[PDB]
């Protein structure tokens, strides 16, 4: 803490401010700027030309590419320099020009990214976002403020997710989409505004979901989208299904967090 | 002029060419490049890794973030190094990777941005554009050449405005739009190609327009879009309305500048 | 080879690794990074803040702007550091934040860009892409992996081309498009997903195609899109037409490479 490990490498052209913590076998490349409240974990690499600032904690074995901006002042017009936070986990691939901004006081104070994510060129994570584990944001994918992207979700290229929206686990959002409402777990969404196109079967298969689990999830999707019933009508029905198929509880948990209605 | 104020701060790693003017309490951060024909006003901050060049005048209390390119050679295939210009006013927040390019001789020689604007990540202002005051360009918003964005207008994320188009004052263009024709003042536009969706009532309310003014503006919108008359038929009618409600004159002034027809 | 020409200029702040080849009257600007397996041809300019790495060959009289990343590790999840390649030809204008990534072993090992191209701000050329000569990628235009863009083709702003797709010569793809299938030569495409809108007549006229050639190309387009016949039905017919009008052979050559079907 507030120490640069003797096995970390800091390029002579880099500027790491006194107070920064840099772990064993980390690598700060040329022309990087690292502020005094940053913590960079073991084995993390900033290739070159990376700016990291604010109250920002980055885990182990991350790879952050040139022209990325991590921890920076957010774009919220109300933000006025309060000491809000960014947390990033482990083994993320954070590509050229990615931006990850600090929270706002009003939004909870924290922008959080988990582990094993791929954030492709110019992906944007606004203030107060929460990204889980094993997600993909393709090139130019943009999360406006207060967005949640749950585990394994893919946000396609050139896609915007509007403020406060929740993207459930194992979702796939097609490229060139505008997501203006909440996307239930396990769903394929595409378009502007994005609408649902069935369950992400190929994803669930690849990720080892059982036959029974995928059938149950398709049954939950049909309750929401095909039954023609109200969401409040089908909530008990989905809970009843989840009593046998635990993967269906993700719908229940998602309904509790959803504030924008569902894409339809 | 051609002087660096004794109260300006220039990082030792920055490269400011002889001839540049830098005002009192300006701050040029690490790895910035500032060319010889640049003028930077009092209190302006280039955070780090900013390139400013060409015949470029930047006002007071701007905040320009890393990886921005301001004044650079434009993308017009006819441009051949002529000494065209950029002018930027005061109190702008110009975020990471924004690009603002110099004019072309054929297009009038000047790209101009006013004051109190927010240009979000990777917004683009092409050659010969004119942006007013208190505008917002959201992430990846792109103005192709010779575009005007009038005061208070918001261009949503991932939106392109095609060359020569005029966006009137207090417009809101939705995210993921393609604007291929002119947008009258006070209008909501969305889609690809963008089409009108009524007056920006919430914006006008927030910005202190009177009840009478907003009703008059809605009446002007109905003349254009609902009356089913020709634009040339309803111009006198809108001028007549403006004789009582001065805010309606913005329509008249806009018609005189519009060359691409109106979105419909 | 492995030599810096005595007439090349390397800024003192640049970092060019031992083994890099830099030709006569090349210019490496401030804060550039050039790796040991890079070759930069005569007269090429890296303005500032450019990263060039990997097994990468860049020709003569290129202009590469700040915050570009050329030769970098690609975004393919299977790629694991294999010594794949980028080749770039001559007289390209490669604008701010452009990304051009190295190949994958599985995709053929090479990303290739020809000559006299304009790659506008934040254009992206993924692993295993092939871009010809005199192409334009407008701002934020994105080629996903294994895409071909043939000579004179224009990819509009904010447009994504999905993996493996082929864009034929003299195509124009409109801004804000998603191209999910193959685009025949000489065709205008727009939308999400992009659909065809006739032949690019204005382009062909500007580029000196004969009257007879343009009529023949329109006749080939009608066979594909208007005749209501199968593609396999009209292939002989298009070959027969090409026996008189050589420009129609581009259709034949294109059919042989197309794997995703045609946009329709
Ligand atoms: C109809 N098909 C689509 O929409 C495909 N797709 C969604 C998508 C995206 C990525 C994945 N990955 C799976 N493993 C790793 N990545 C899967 C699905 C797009 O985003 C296309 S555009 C694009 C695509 C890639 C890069 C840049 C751009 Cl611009
Ligand atoms: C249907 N609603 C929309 O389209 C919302 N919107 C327009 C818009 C945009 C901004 C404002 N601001 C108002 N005060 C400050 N900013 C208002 C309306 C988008 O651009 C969404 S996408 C996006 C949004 C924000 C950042 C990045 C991205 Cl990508
Ligand atoms: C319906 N018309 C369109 O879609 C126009 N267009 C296609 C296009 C694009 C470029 C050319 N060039 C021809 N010589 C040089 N460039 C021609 C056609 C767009 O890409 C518009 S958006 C945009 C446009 C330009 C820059 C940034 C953005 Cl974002
Ligand atoms: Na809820
Ligand atoms: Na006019
Ligand atoms: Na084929």
């Amino acid at each position: 803490s507030h120490m640069i490990d003797k096995s970390a490498f800091v390029h002579p052209t880099a500027i790491v401010e006194e107070g920064a913590s840099i772990g064993a076998n980390a690598h700060i490349g040329p022309f990087c700027i690292v502020g005094p409240h940053v913590e960079i974990g073991e084995g993390t690499v900033l290739k070159s030309h990376v700016v990291v600032n604010g109250h920002t904690k980055i885990g182990r074995d991350n790879e952050i590419y040139q022209f990325a901006s991590i921890g920076e002042v957010n774009q919220d017009l109300k933000y006025a320099g309060e000491p809000t936070r960014v947390e990033i986990g482990d083994r993320n691939r954070i590509r050229e020009s990615v931006t990850i901004h600090r929270g706002t006081v009003q939004g909870g104070g924290l922008t959080k990214v988990g582990s094993d994510n791929l954030l492709m060129i110019n992906a944007h994570i606004a203030h107060d976002c929460t990204v889980g584990n094993r997600c993909i944001l393709a090139n130019n994918a943009t999360l406006a403020g207060h967005v949640s992207v749950d585990d394994f979700a893919i946000i396609g290229g050139m896609t915007a997710v509007h403020q406060f929206c929740i993207i459930g686990a194992h979702v796939m959002v097609g490229g060139c989409s505008g997501v203006a409402q909440d996307v239930p777990p396990y769903v394929i969404a595409q378009g502007n505004h994005a609408t649902p196109f069935g369950v992400n079967i190929e994803g669930l298969k690849r990720r080892g979901f059982s036959r029974e689990a995928i059938t149950a999830i398709r049954n939950a999707y049909k309750l929401i989208y095909r039954s023609g019933k109200t969401l409040d009508e089908v909530k008990p029905e989905i809970a009843e299904l989840a009593e046998t198929y635990p993967e269906v509880k993700a719908f229940t948990d998602f309904f509790a967090r959803s504030t924008r209605g569902l894409i339809r």
